[PDB]
């Protein structure tokens, strides 16, 4: 079995991408957060409290007749960027582009934090990382990918996210239509339950490639790059005027400033960011200072090749026995 569904990117920055996902019966349709940087696949429910929800759509279990709670099971999630949901579970029928999926866990939100209730486009998450992270209790729950491999032509789905346009995600099957040249595998260390592989390198804009061994995450629920200091220094080192501000939180460059290409490296090959990629437009409406795409992990712990990275290139997460990442131009 496949599955192919458009992914659309929430605004004109490309700060997240949504996915249309079928729950319940008669289906509910839900835009859903493709994040391959965590393990939930949770919910704007119609338990929610009214005061959280903000023009969401609402799943309502009770209008499914498929849906049965999870007597006891409790799930609560802490993202990166602080953000926190909560709630109960239930089992639901779920659909990603025609491919079926019954059983799977659907956590229903009863508290999400403010920069959920702000955020109206996203319905909430679809994790697509190592079911270890689930954070269901006291049992753990496995991720659509994970219910799915097993009914997959192929235990894949591919990554395409689009540069201010709609891309695909696939289930099952490589789209060799997508993509340039070859696709280069690199290995996947799934210890921390991410889809960690290690990047051999990086250049900033024509200059010298830099063989370098830079462990992150694919992470598609992230929209910037983050990557270490000294990295990030030598790139933003070529740009006029660029800085690291305290006020906003990151680096920061003239609007009218000409951003370099960065160029990473996976195996052998190189995957370039063109420099359009990199510039998160004005701080605040009408400023004429712009938010770099490539900010410093230092404060993570963790570098993260979120969408601006990604969107570059055609991903394949191979979730096979010894899962491997696919990166190709396109
Ligand atoms: C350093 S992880 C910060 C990161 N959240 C972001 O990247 C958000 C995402 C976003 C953007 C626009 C609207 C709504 C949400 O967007 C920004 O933070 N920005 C920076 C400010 C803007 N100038 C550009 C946009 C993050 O928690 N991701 C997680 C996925 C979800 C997606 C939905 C929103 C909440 C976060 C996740 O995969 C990250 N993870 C990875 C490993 C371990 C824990 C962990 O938790």
């Amino acid at each position: 079995s496949t599955g192919s569904a458009t992914t659309t990117p929430i605004d004109s920055l490309d700060d997240a991408y949504i996915t249309p996902v079928q729950i319940g019966t008669p289906a509910q349709t839900l835009n859903l957060d493709f994040d391959t940087g965590s393990s939930d696949l949770w919910v704007f429910s119609s338990e929610t409290t009214a005061s959280e929800v903000d023009g969401q759509t609402i799943y309502t279990p009770s209008k499914s007749t498929t849906a049965k709670l999870l007597s006891g099971a409790t799930w609560s999630i802490s993202y990166g960027d602080g953000s926190s949901s909560s709630g109960d579970v239930y089992t639901d029928t779920v659909s990603v582009g025609g491919l079926t999926v019954t059983g799977q866990a659907v956590e229903s939100a009863k508290k999400v934090s403010s920069s959920f209730t702000e955020d109206s486009t996203i319905d909430g998450l679809l994790g697509l990382a190592f079911s270890t992270l689930n954070t269901v209790s006291p049992t753990q729950q496995k991720t659509f990918f994970d219910n799915a491999k097993a009914s997959l032509d192929s235990p894949v789905f591919t990554a395409d996210l689009g540069y201010h346009a709609p891309g695909t995600y696939n289930f099952g099957f490589i789209d060799t239509t997508a993509y340039t040249g070859s696709i280069t595998y690199t290995a996947v260390s799934t210890k921390q339950g991410f889809w960690e592989w290690t990047s051999t390198g990086y250049a900033v804009g024509s200059g010298t490639f830099k063989s370098t061994s830079i462990d992150g995450i694919a992470d598609t629920g992230t929209t910037l790059l983050y990557l270490p200091a000294t990295v990030v220094s030598a790139y933003w080192a070529q740009v006029s005027g660029a800085k690291s501000s305290s006020s906003v939180g990151g680096y920061v460059f003239p609007c009218s400033a000409t951003l370099p290409s960065f160029t990473f490296g996976v195996g052998s090959a190189r995957i370039v960011i063109p420099g359009d990629y990199i510039d998160f437009g004005p701080i605040s409406t009408g400023s004429s200072s712009c938010f770099g795409g490539i900010q410093s992990s230092a404060g993570i712990g963790i570098n993260i090749f979120g969408d601006v990275a990604l969107k570059a290139a055609f991903v394949v997460f191979n979730g096979a026995t010894t899962p491997t990442l696919g990166f190709a131009s396109k």
